């Protein structure tokens, strides 16, 4: 029993974290095979950041301007290239600790683990979700750039996030490992701000199914709803639309618990109307939206 | 910015987890140098473990480190932990120590299944000596640890789930945390209490992160506040707690008894539909050190 925000074991990623230094700037890089991936803004000065011309800055760099350090070992850079907003530094040594891995771009609502890192040394691991507004509510201090987000399935590490910046509301923005930002953000000091966030409805429903699995039914009711009536109400609480894909995805949890998806939608509607009246669900006094349907089946059943 | 329930990087521990099978029981062990540590209740069959173990032969214990088999060459018990001597020392053994933690202190848990780590989370030793973990069948032998520089301090090994869903275990010397035994008897968690010094730490974390609405002009005294704590089933606040929070008090300008007044008012009046660091409840599983470490970055 129990239900925690559980991260993946981080060892496979730990063995890939290095320090990258350009000029006065040091941040983290991800060392896979003979390539080190890091945010391209490592080549910028703070001045450059209003309107940086990355192509112009990079053509001026020599391989030996990049200092890469893996533990106590300096790696020799032998080439470099830029892919979208990520710098790829080719190094003379392949990482002998390279796990089986892939690069995956995730959708809003997906979860992943973050290995927060400073000066190429991992500090801690925690679970995160990609918010509907393409930010993440992480925990990152100065020097955390280049920290990565990942899932691990059957010993394959799927890298899905690389950290670039903190937005003014204290939430975080970054790219996939092909260097494409999530959301409308840019690696430029601009007046960019997180869009208004919403609640990840399909994840809330999955968590409610998790509550029933672990033995709590107090929030259920005898009503049902149409999908469209549910969305009409949910939008009034800044909940994300629930799609037929979402209904299909919850099929297994519906089947396991005996509670039809649209009946669980009726319960959520009432919870939004009533609050919890001093009660908790899986230890929380708020509705949790950073557990996915996949996560629930992974942690609750096996 | 931000504040998350954060665990230590688990890599150094992952390389020590093994699967231990005896009879019909399979569970997780911890392989350090040439010993595998696991719960003694892996022993076959009111138990008398010193008797049951006499019956077992080394070869009754199948130990799998991934795909490799470690051969057992010896066994002994230390309290509720079984120690299997194996023929191969773990080449991935980290620098480590066995430590016993105090209620209120936190640690990371690497939850495992068939000697395969599957998740890591951060927990506190509750005042009632249980932990609010997430464990399913097969988790027994999963371990808790902290990392200080390069040194792993192992502090917990999971032995059982209790009827309220919380969990009980031992230190790595096999001494239970709390009034529990490893046998099928009637056992229950005692009434728990809230860890006051940790709630205060988390309020400081909130302030550091810009959440200041609960602050007020008032201050108080230990004696006065401790009467409120007892009323609300909060642990007593000691002078040593006050000293430990010293740093955060200096960094935010909010003295502990200044912050206690904020907490008193939250306990008496509630949060009035507001939240702190994204919670509608007062959180008590972050220590002062956890807050300082995460709001001022240390790395391992
Ligand atoms: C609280 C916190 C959370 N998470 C990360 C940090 C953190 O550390 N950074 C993120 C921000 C803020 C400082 C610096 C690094 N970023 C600036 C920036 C501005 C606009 C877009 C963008 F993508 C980056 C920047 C980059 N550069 C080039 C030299 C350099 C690159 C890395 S450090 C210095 N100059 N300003 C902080």
């Amino acid at each position: 029993s129990g239900f925690r925000k559980m991260a993946f074991p981080s060892g496979k990623v730990e063995g890939c974290m290095v320090q990258v230094t350009c000029g006065t700037t040091t941040l983290n890089g991800l060392w896979l095979d003979d390539v080190v991936y890091c945010p391209r803004h490592v080549i910028c000065t703070s001045e450059d950041m209003l309107n940086p011309n990355y192509e112009d800055l990079l053509i001026r760099k020599s391989n030996h301007n990049f200092l890469v350090q893996a533990g106590n070992v300096q790696l020799r850079v032998i080439g470099h290239s830029m892919q979208n907003c990520v710098l790829k530094l080719k190094v003379d040594t392949a990482n002998p600790k390279t796990p089986k891995y892939k690069f995956v771009r995730i959708q809003p609502g997906q979860t992943f683990s973050v290995l927060a890192c400073y000066n190429g040394s991992p500090s801690g691991v925690y679970q995160c979700a990609m918010r509907p507004n393409f930010t993440i509510k992480g925990s990152f201090l100065n020097g955390s750039c280049g920290s990565v987000g990942f899932n691990i399935d059957y010993d394959c590490v799927s890298f899905c996030y690389m950290h670039h910046m903190e937005l003014p509301t204290g939430v975080h923005a970054g790219t996939d490992l092909e260097g494409n930002f999530y959301g409308p953000f840019v690696d430029r000091q601009t007046a960019q701000a997180a869009g208004t966030d919403t609640t990840i409805t399909v994840n809330v429903l999955a968590w409610l199914y998790a509550a029933v699995i672990n033995g709590d039914r107090w929030f259920l009711n005898r009503f049902t709803t149409t999908l469209n009536d549910f969305n009409l109400v949910a939008m009034k609480y800044n909940y994300e639309p629930l799609t037929q894909d979402h209904v299909d995805i919850l099929g297994p949890l519906s089947a396991q618990t005996g509670i039809a998806v649209l009946d669980m939608c009726a319960s959520l509607k009432e919870l939004l109307q009533n609050g919890m009246n001093g009660r908790t669900i899986l230890g929380s006094a708020l509705l949790e939206d950073e557990f996915t349907p996949f996560d629930v089946v992974r942690q609750c059943s096996g």
